[PDB]
Order: structure tokens, then C-alpha cells, then sequence
């Protein structure tokens, strides 16, 4: 008895069975098991949640109900006392290029989404909320401290709702309660075709049979593609200046136009698909809209895996790499390649990456105009500065050019995101993404700090100087210590990301251990990963590794000066090369002899 049925609000249909390409919503993968790894799917359970009530109520919800004989700190309090700092200078990871952290959020994209409930279309409960802060059904408000300036000038509260989760959708009972993961578990390129048939098909181009995906029709690039504007209004990129009015784009995926670099390499990813059907009509006339485009599609996926397992999985894990994701021995169709909900939080280490402001480079990369480098904090959702103000190549330069932030344990999210975050419902920029991913932690039920150290075979601290030895600083593990009494309450998106940094990577023993594991399975549970043998022709995959990210830049924008290696940092001019000298992808691998 596993309760095992509940298959039911979720998208369903049948295997196509031997087709050699991937479905939409990522059913079929596993053959005896159709719907593991699917979108729209509770996320895995690696360790059974830990709810107030047992069952769904979150830790902090019932000021009166302890976690382990200790009352949890307010979100915003751990914020303000442990994760603010006030100096910039300093911070720069001094090895890495902004493109690390801007990768890693495009590969957090393609395999979890936990969206927020609704439950209004229309009504006072998305009003009650921001208005009284009143806690109530999946109203989890944010509260403020004592002390707290935002209290002078925001008011009571940060409002927050509850993630959405699985069988129904109303009040909910019998199981614990399982948050949704709306996106497909492999890496697939789901955030540039969608995980859903609906949205995957207004995606495409179907007036002509190029199989090509729509572009924007009321601006252009140089005579590069934009991606199509959003139907939806009311618009958040359109409240964002009045004056300018230009929407969001309409991606494959929804958080697409959250911050300008994201739209950028959303753009350099669809401009690659059409790229490789215009190539596939050339070599192969007589094939079919829909073949061209499931083939750039299966080669894009494929892209997009190597990048993130050759270039950037190496220089996150560094040593521990090898301990986690051992060299590919082929598809396991025994391994679970579901997300679990623990990785949508371990995963947010990324956030303790991103630097405060945004620059614009020109063609000798210097300082584009007079307003070049910008508080990242005018730019969430801000679509109108890539349309009116330079496209994409001055965006893309500076993402080579500049550094990523390091993790620092005195300095760990700029204000940019912690003080001044623009959520797309509410109107304010004024939100902390570091209080609300830990008011997220509590919202999913997430077992604690000690729970994943014992899951992950390492020490589980239980004083303050057991605590200061893991952490290697005695000043950090006394706040934390004051501020939860006992080390089995840290939040896990705190207690991970507190941890030093191991060798030559950038996180530290717990995170390596989340991320790595989670890694190793989604490549070895999926039956279309790109080295497993009869997906790709031997030759085709000789052509495969060749590929790069500077490749992609040079094919894809008007720049013609690019680093080798682009996640590690590179000053120009010495460490860039010409596009030339930058190895091509060669597509003849991909002919298709008739007679
Ligand atoms: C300026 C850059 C970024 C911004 C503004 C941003 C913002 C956000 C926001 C608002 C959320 C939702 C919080 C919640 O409701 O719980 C979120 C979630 C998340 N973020 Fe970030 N983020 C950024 C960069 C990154 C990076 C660099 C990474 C990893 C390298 C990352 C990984 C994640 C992950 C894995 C989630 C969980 C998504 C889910 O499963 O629902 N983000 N981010
Ligand atoms: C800045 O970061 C660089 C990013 O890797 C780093 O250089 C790299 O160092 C690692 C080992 O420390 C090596 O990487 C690779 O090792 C072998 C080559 O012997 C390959 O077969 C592996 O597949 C793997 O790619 C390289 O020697 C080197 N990698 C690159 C891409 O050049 C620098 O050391 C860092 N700079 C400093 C001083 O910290
Ligand atoms: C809202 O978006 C507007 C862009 O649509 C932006 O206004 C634009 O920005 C500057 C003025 O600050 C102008 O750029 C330059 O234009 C000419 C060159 O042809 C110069 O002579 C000007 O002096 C100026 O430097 C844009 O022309 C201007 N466009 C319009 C129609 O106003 C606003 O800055 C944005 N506001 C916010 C709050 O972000
Ligand atoms: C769908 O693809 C077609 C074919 O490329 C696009 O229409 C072409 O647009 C360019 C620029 O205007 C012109 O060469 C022609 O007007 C069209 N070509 C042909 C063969 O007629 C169209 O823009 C795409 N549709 C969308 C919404 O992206
Ligand atoms: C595929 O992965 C599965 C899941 O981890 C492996 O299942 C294991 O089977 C081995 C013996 O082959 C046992 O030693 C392990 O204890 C099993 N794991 C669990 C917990 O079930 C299996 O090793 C892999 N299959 C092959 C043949 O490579
Ligand atoms: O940018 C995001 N994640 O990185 C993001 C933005 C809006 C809503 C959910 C999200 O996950
Ligand atoms: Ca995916």
C-alpha cells in the first residue's frame, strides 16, 4: 500500500513508442514507467517533508508550535542579520565570468518550476494578502522584525503564497503535501519549446514548413530575431516604464523576462533553432517542417547537456565531481530522474552569484554610452532597454567581459535582490528573495540543516562549536546559533550555502552532494542523453563535441572577437580570439541519401 494511483490533473496521452524524438511534456522517456520525469508532476521525495501539523501547515505558521522545542526565526530577520551587506567592493569572483551565474539559471529553468497558487482570476484573497497580511489558506505572509526599515516606508508585511501542489488544487487533505514541478525533470531545452503541447505550438512558425520557431514581427536586431512579444495584459515589463510600453517575450518558458540577461540568452537560444533548420532544409530539401524541427530541437537538447556536463558541472562540484557524476556507462532505466523538491533549493546557490549592477560593452568592449553599467535592480522585467537601446550584442559582451559575484560568507546577496526584487503580481520594487526563499524552504516542508548533512553521510554539528568547525567561522555560526538555538532548525537554503567552498568549486560538501547526486541520475535515467549509443549516429556525435559557447555567440550576434574558454574570467583583448580561429559545428553528419 503506497497510495500509489494519484495520476489524475495532470496532462496525459500515448507513446508514441520507437520515435526517436522526445515528447513535449517529457512522458515516454522511461518505457516501463511512462510518466517519470514528465512536467506537471509532484516533485520526488528524497526524505519525507516535515510539515507543523505533519501534513501541510508550514514551520512558523502556528506562532505557538515549536520545530524541536524552539520557536523558527522570522524569514526576514535571518535576512537582515545574516545575508545583507552594505559594500560592493570586493566581491567579484575573480575566475569566473558573468555568464557562470547566468548559465546556471538557465539550467535551474530547464529542469524545475514550483509555481504559486491561484485561486483568483479575480478576488480579494490576491488583495488580503498584500493589504492586511493576514495569514490564511495559501496566504504565508512575510513579516517584518522589529527594526526593520522597511517597516517605515513598506508596511506590515512581504506578501507570499504557497506553492501549488499535486492531485487537486482547492483545500487539501490525506498525504502530505507534494508541490507541482511544471517543467520536464530532463535537460531538454524545455525552456525554449515549452513542456506543454498547448504552448508548444503557438511557440513555432507553422505558416511555412521551414520548422522554424516564431519570431518578433514588430522589431528586429540587425536583421537578428527577437522572441515574439507576450498576449498577456496586463504586463509587468509594460508597468515597468509606461512610456515605453513593451511587453514581455513569450518563451518556453514563463520566468523568461525576469531580468534582462535572462531574455539575452533566451534570444541567443531561439535564434540557434532557426539557425540549425535554415542549415537542414539546406543539406536535406525533401525533409519536413515537422522533421526540421524536432531535429534542430534534438540538437539543441544536446547542446545544451554538454555545455552544463563538459563546461559548467566541473567548475560548481570542482574535486567532488568525480566522487558524484562518474563517466557515463550508459542508460540506467532503474534510475529515478525526477527532481526532488531538496534540488529546487539547492540549486538556488546562484542567487549568492549574481552582482549588483548590469553593463553595456561596445565593439572594443568598452563602456557602451554614457549610462553603460546600471543597478540590476531597474532591469527585472525590463524588456525595453534590449529593443531600444542597443539589442542584444552590447548585453552579450558584457556577460563575457565581466565577473560573476563569489559567494562570500559576509556578503552573501546583494541588495539589489534582497531589498529592491520586483515580483510581476505586486507593483513595488521591494521584495527580498532571500527571505522568500526561505519562507519557501517552510512552504515545501524541507527536512532540516542536520537531516541533509546525515543524508549526505556528513557530520550533523549539535553545539555551537561543532557548528563553528563545519563552518570554519566562529562569527557566522554565532548569529546563526542566536538566531535558531540548535543546528537542526537551519533552513537548508542557509545551512548549504554557509558552508565553505571545496577545491576548485563553488559550493561547499552538502551542496556538492545535492547538486551532484541530482545530476547523476537526470543523465542517467534519461534514455535520450546524448552519448547513449543509437540516439545520435557515432559520427554525429563527433560533430557534438565540437560544439561551444563562444561558437554560439559567434553564429548567432554581430560579435567577432570571443574567449575560448567563457566561463572562466577573460580580459580582452588578450584572451579573445577571433571567431575564426573558434571550432564550427559541422552539420554534414546529418545528410540523408535517398536512392
Ligand atoms: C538576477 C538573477 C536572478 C533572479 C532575479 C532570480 C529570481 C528568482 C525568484 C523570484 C525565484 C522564485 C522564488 C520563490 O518564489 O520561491 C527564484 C527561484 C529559483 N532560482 Fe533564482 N533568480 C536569479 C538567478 C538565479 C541563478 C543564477 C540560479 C542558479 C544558478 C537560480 C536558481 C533558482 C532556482 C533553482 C529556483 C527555484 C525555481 C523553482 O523550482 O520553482 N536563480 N529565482
Ligand atoms: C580559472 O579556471 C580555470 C577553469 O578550468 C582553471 O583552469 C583549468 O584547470 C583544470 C584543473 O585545475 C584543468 O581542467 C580540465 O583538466 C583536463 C586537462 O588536463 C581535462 O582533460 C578535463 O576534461 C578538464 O577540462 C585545466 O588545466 C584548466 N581548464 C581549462 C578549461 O583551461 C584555472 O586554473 C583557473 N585559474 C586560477 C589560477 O584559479
Ligand atoms: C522609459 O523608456 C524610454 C525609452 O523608450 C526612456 O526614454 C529614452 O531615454 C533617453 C532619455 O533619457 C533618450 O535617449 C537619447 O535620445 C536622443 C538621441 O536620439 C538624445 O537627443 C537624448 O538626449 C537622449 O540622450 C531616448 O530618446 C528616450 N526616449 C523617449 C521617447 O523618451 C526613459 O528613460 C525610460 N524611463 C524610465 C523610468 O526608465
Ligand atoms: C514564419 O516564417 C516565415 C518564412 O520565413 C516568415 O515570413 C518571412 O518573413 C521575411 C521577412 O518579412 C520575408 O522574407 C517574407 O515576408 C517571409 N518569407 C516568405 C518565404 O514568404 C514569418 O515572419 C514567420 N512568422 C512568424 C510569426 O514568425
Ligand atoms: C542502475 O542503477 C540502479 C539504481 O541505483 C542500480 O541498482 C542496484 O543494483 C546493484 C547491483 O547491480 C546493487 O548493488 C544496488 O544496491 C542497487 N541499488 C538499489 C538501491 O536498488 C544498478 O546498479 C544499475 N544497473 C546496472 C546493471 O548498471
Ligand atoms: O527568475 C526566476 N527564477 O530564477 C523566477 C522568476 C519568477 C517566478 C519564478 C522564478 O523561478
Ligand atoms: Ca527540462
Amino acid at each position: 500500500s503506497w497510495e500509489v494511483g494519484c495520476g489524475a490533473p495532470v496532462p496525459l496521452v500515448k507513446c508514441d513508442e520507437n520515435s526517436p524524438y522526445r515528447t513535449i511534456t517529457g512522458d515516454c522517456n522511461n518505457r516501463r514507467s511512462p510518466a517519470l520525469g514528465a512536467a506537471n508532476r509532484a516533485l520526488a521525495r528524497w526524505l519525507p517533508a516535515e510539515y507543523e501539523d505533519g501534513l501541510a501547515l508550514p514551520f512558523g505558521w502556528t506562532q505557538r508550535k515549536t520545530r524541536n522545542g524552539f520557536r523558527v526565526p522570522l524569514a526576514r530577520e535571518v535576512s537582515n542579520k545574516i545575508v545583507g551587506y552594505l559594500d560592493e567592493d570586493g566581491v567579484l569572483d575573480q575566475n569566473r565570468s558573468l555568464l557562470f551565474m547566468q548559465w546556471g539559471q538557465i539550467v535551474d529553468h530547464d529542469l524545475d518550476f514550483a509555481p504559486e497558487t491561484e485561486l483568483g482570476s479575480n478576488e480579494h484573497s490576491k488583495t488580503q494578502c498584500e493589504e492586511y497580511c493576514i495569514q490564511g489558506d495559501n496566504c504565508f505572509p512575510i513579516m517584518f522584525p522589529k527594526n526593520d526599515p522597511k517597516l517605515k516606508t513598506q508596511g506590515k508585511c512581504m506578501p507570499f503564497f504557497r506553492a501549488g501542489f499535486v492531485c487537486p488544487t482547492p483545500p487539501y487533505q490525506s498525504l502530505a503535501r507534494e508541490q507541482i514541478n511544471a517543467v520536464t525533470s530532463f535537460l531538454d531545452a524545455s525552456l525554449v519549446y515549452g513542456s506543454e503541447p498547448s504552448l508548444a505550438s503557438r511557440l513555432q512558425n507553422l505558416s511555412s514548413p521551414l520548422g522554424l520557431m516564431a519570431v518578433n514581427q514588430e522589431a528586429w536586431d540587425h536583421g537578428l530575431a527577437y522572441l515574439p512579444f507576450n498576449n498577456r495584459k496586463p504586463s509587468p515589463c509594460e508597468f515597468i516604464n509606461t512610456t515605453a510600453r513593451v511587453p514581455c517575450f513569450l518563451a518556453g518558458d514563463f520566468r523568461a523576462s525576469e531580468q534582462i540577461l535572462l531574455a539575452t540568452a533566451h534570444t541567443l537560444l531561439l535564434r540557434e533553432h532557426n539557425r540549425l533548420a535554415r542549415e537542414l532544409k539546406k543539406l536535406n530539401p525533401q525533409w519536413d517542417g515537422e522533421k526540421l524541427y524536432q531535429e534542430a530541437r534534438k540538437i539543441l537538447g544536446a547542446f545544451v547537456q554538454i555545455i552544463t556536463f563538459r563546461d559548467y558541472l566541473p567548475i560548481v562540484l570542482g574535486s567532488e565531481m568525480q566522487k558524484w557524476i562518474p563517466p557515463y556507462q550508459g542508460y540506467n532505466n532503474s534510475v529515478d530522474p525526477r527532481i526532488s523538491n531538496v534540488f529546487t533549493f539547492a540549486f538556488r546557490f546562484g542567487h549568492m552569484e549574481v552582482p549588483s549592477t548590469v553593463s553595456r560593452l561596445d565593439e572594443n568592449y568598452q563602456p557602451w554610452g554614457p549610462e553603460a553599467e546600471l543597478p540590476l535592480h531597474t532591469l527585472f522585467f525590463n524588456t525595453w532597454r534590449i529593443i531600444k537601446d542597443g539589442g542584444i550584442d552590447p548585453l552579450v559582451r558584457g556577460l563575457l567581459a565581466k565577473k560573476s559575484k563569489l559567494m562570500n560568507q559576509d556578503k552573501m546577496v546583494t541588495s539589489e535582490l534582497r531589498n529592491k526584487l520586483f515580483q510581476p503580481t505586486h507593483k513595488i520594487h521591494g521584495f527580498d528573495l532571500a527571505a522568500i526563499n526561505l519562507q519557501r524552504c517552510r512552504d515545501h516542508g524541507m527536512p532540516g540543516y542536520n537531516s541533509w548533512r546525515g543524508f549526505c553521510g556528513l557530520s550533523q554539528p549539535k553545539t555551537l562549536k561543532g557548528l563553528q568547525t563545519v563552518l570554519k567561522n566562529k562569527i557566522l555560526a554565532k548569529k546563526l546559533m542566536d538566531l535558531y538555538k540548535t543546528p537542526d532548525n537551519i533552513d537548508i537554503w542557509i545551512g548549504g550555502n554557509a558552508e565553505p567552498m571545496v577545491e576548485r568549486g563553488r559550493v561547499g560538501p552538502l551542496l556538492a552532494c545535492l547538486l551532484g547526486r541530482q545530476f547523476q541520475q537526470i543523465r542517467d535515467g534519461d534514455r535520450f542523453w546524448w552519448e547513449n549509443p543509437g540516439v545520435f549516429t557515432e559520427k554525429q556525435r563527433d560533430s557534438l563535441q565540437k560544439m561551444s559557447f563562444s561558437r554560439l555567440i559567434c553564429d548567432n550576434t554581430h560579435i567577432t572577437k570571443v574567449p575560448l574558454h567563457a566561463f572562466q574570467a577573460n580580459n580582452y583583448p588578450h584572451d579573445f580570439v577571433d571567431c575564426s580561429a573558434v571550432d564550427k559545428l559541422d552539420l554534414s553528419p546529418w545528410a540523408s541519401r535517398e536512392n
